[PDB]
């Protein structure tokens, strides 16, 4: 696995190992997040793995990873739902296509993020990848988002600042 790296432009100038690239000054690179919605209309909450090097132990939003060279988002969506919760999913649709943030977790590792927004929903049940979740929720939007708003450091903050953007709320209130 790798990073795909962009300059200020939003251009990719070329790539990186995953690891290696979070560091204490994580240059700015490609990343996606999907919100994974049951038939019900609930959100898929997930906690990282203890074991994770970034953020581990940290609850978040349903799927978040990194595109890798030749791979649409989309696609990087699909198989990263596979791989981490064993879920079918309908096709990815945009919700926060331009976000982008910067920040720093309780060890010092930074993420440095373009990192497109997308809801889905699952088609099949979950099978949990033990070393990529450690736990997860299905729960109500509206009480995700009054938990986000209250207590944002008891979430991730790429989760945070992507609820927090009123255009992005809109959308996944919409979705569901
Ligand atoms: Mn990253």
């Amino acid at each position: 696995e790798h990073v795909i790296l962009l300059n200020a432009q939003g251009v990719p100038t070329g790539t990186l190992e995953k690891y290696a690239a979070h560091t204490a000054d994580t240059r700015l690179h490609l990343a996606f997040s999907s919100w994974l919605f049951n038939a019900k209309g609930q959100l898929l909450v997930t906690r990282r793995a203890l074991s994770k090097k970034a953020w581990p132990g940290v609850w978040t939003n349903s799927v978040c990873g990194h595109p890798q060279l030749g791979e649409s988002n989309e696609d990087a969506v699909i198989r990263r739902c596979r791989y981490e919760l064993g879920v079918e999913i309908t096709p990815p649709e945009s919700i926060y296509p331009d976000f982008r943030y910067r920040a720093t977790d309780p060890s010092g590792i930074v993420e440095n993020e373009v990192c497109p927004v997308f809801a889905a929903r699952t088609t099949s049940a979950l099978q949990i990848n033990d070393d990529e979740v450690m736990d997860y929720q299905w729960c109500d939007l509206a009480d995700v988002l009054h938990g986000i708003d209250a207590t944002p450091w008891a979430f991730s903050p790429w989760m945070v600042m992507q609820a927090t953007n009123r255009e992005a709320r809109k959308r996944l209130s919409a979705f569901t």
